[PDB]
This record gives C-alpha cells, structure tokens and sequence, in this order.
C-alpha cells in the first residue's frame, strides 16, 4: 500500500536567491556551476533546478511522513542519500544511497515534477506491495 | 486500493481576506484568534492557516470524488467532521468526527501540505486495503 | 498498484495567450468558441479551461512515466485519445478513446484539479489491481 506522500511548492525567485549560498545541503545536491547558473532567476537553469529541488523535497517529506522516520528531525545524510535527477527528456529519476537506500530496498518511490512562471512543484508517493 | 484523490491550491492573500469574515465553516475550522491573526496576509499565521485550509479542502475533494459521497452537494457537518491540524513540526494530521468518522473507519487518509510566497497547496489520497 | 503519477502546474495568463493559436492539439481538446473565450485571461473560461488542461497534461505525464509508454516521444493521437472534461459541478472525468482506451482498459485513472488567482494545477494517478 501507500507508505508516504509528499507535495512541495518552490518559489523560483526565492530558490535562485538561496541556491548559490554556501552550504552542505545544496552542495550535496547540485554542482557549483549548476548553482551559479540557477542563481539567475530568469534562467532555464533556475526553473529546472527549482523543479528538481521541489521533487527532492517532496520525496523527503513523503519519507518523513512514513514509518521509516523514527525521529522528528531528519537523519544525518538524508540530503546526500536522496537525489532526484532528470534524463535528457526532463523526466525525474530517484537515486538512493547510504542508509536510505538500505532501508528502502523494498519500497517504490513515484515522483512527478512541474513548473511554470515563478513556481515549481512536485509530488512523491512511496509505496510497497 | 485508492478510494479518492484531491489537490487544492489556495491564494494566501485571498484566504487572508476571507478567513476572518463571520461564517460557520471557518468558525468550525479555526478559532477567532487564529482567524484575526491570519487576516494579515503577510503574517506567518496567514501562510500556515492557508496550508491547513488547502489540506482540509483537498481531503474533502478526495471524499467528494469517492463512493462515500452519495449526492453532488456536500453533506451537513462535513466541515465540522473533517479537520486537519499540524503538530509542532508543521506535519499534518487528519481528525475525523461525526458521521464521516463512522463511515471512514476502515479507510486511510494520506495528506501533505506546502506553501511558498503567495500560494499554499495540499494533496490528499484516501486509500483502503 | 500505482502505474504512473503526474502533476502539472499551468499559468492561467500564459495559457490564455496560447490556447487560441491555431494548432491540432488544442483543436482536439477544446472548441473554437471555448478557446476564444479562454483567450481572455481574466475570464472564468480561462480559469476553468486552464484547470482542464492541467488535468489532461497530468494524465499524459502519468502515462508517459508508465510502462505503457514505449518511446520517449508521445505517440500519435494521444491528445485526441485522452480528454478530461468536467460535469456541471466542476468535477473532472477522464475519457479515453483510440489506442489509449484499448491499452488502458484494465487500469484506473484518478484525477483532481484546482485553481486560484493566476495558477491552475492537477494531479493524476494511474493504478491497477
């Protein structure tokens, strides 16, 4: 059945203002070059990276809502252990590593992302047989 | 399987303008003090109450889309019988009462909420084994 | 289990600017009269048609994410074969035809739509026993 659900809305202008400020979470998510590019709120980079961020946040929220989260505070490494990339067609793919990959070996994570104008959004559904 | 699905988008400024106007639905949802606070569109209260409203609306829409809804018009008491609160971590919890609680005793309601800038959103999925 | 998931966000002003430009996809979706009406971004027609579009796009994205999509590029006819209408209560209904109807005879498509201010959104979940 369904294990967790998450939805996330991201302001593309707010994201652009934050994404290239030094810090481990964003450095663990995007490259310095990606972050420089996305700091321009009018850019394709800003729009597309904002949707990837929305997707990652939606997955983490779905995980935080699930039985797999034992404490209110997110576990160390979760932003390294959960990544959402897009193929050359814009379609999202979830990649897990570390402890998250270990614990979620037997669940599926569905994700969809979207954006328009100044807003990006994503939904994630974690599910098991 | 899935029983119903709902998504809701809420304008935080529009919400702030409506939330403190006298009426049973909002009075059944939030306290007078909460509604006064949220009438200021720039306030944290407005943003957070708007997301709770989006969540409640998303649950009601999921319910209205389901076999549990017998008529087009919502049943008396549904805004009293369905509430969405957040714990001190911002995580949503669904509380049912009245006839709704009775009829939905054997289904699960998943909900997620989010907000940024002038927009709040939520998704709800009702599901049964 | 879940077969595919899609979320779509639509700018109502951008939609209004595009919807009445001649082209097969929109002509296969809405009538000339509907499209003329919706070209006025301030109109009820624009808001409601934008949400129907968001819903159709969300279904197509859920389909594109599923095993039913064999190639990256959408198949011929998919915009004719997938339609989302609303009843007189604003509630969405999915209608399939052509090859899509044939291949999806044994799956369910859940859809929800919403709008406020300048934004419409929808989510779709395809599911099978």
């Amino acid at each position: 059945a369904i294990v967790g659900v998450g939805i996330d809305l991201v302001s593309i202008p707010d994201f652009a203002e934050q994404v290239d400020r030094p810090g481990t979470v964003f450095a663990e998510t995007f490259t310095p070059g990606e972050r420089r590019d996305a700091a321009d709120k009018s850019s394709s980079a800003a729009r597309h990276l904002a949707a990837r961020w929305a997707a990652k946040e939606a997955v983490i929220k779905a995980w935080s809502s699930s039985r797999f989260s034992k404490r209110p505070a997110l576990p160390e490494g979760i932003h390294r252990d959960i990544e959402v990339v897009t193929d050359m067609w814009g379609r999202p793919k979830v990649r897990l590593s570390g402890e998250i990959a270990k614990h979620l070996e037997d669940v599926t994570i569905h994700v969809s992302l979207t954006h328009e104008d100044q807003t990006a959004a994503a939904v994630a559904i974690i599910e098991e047989p």
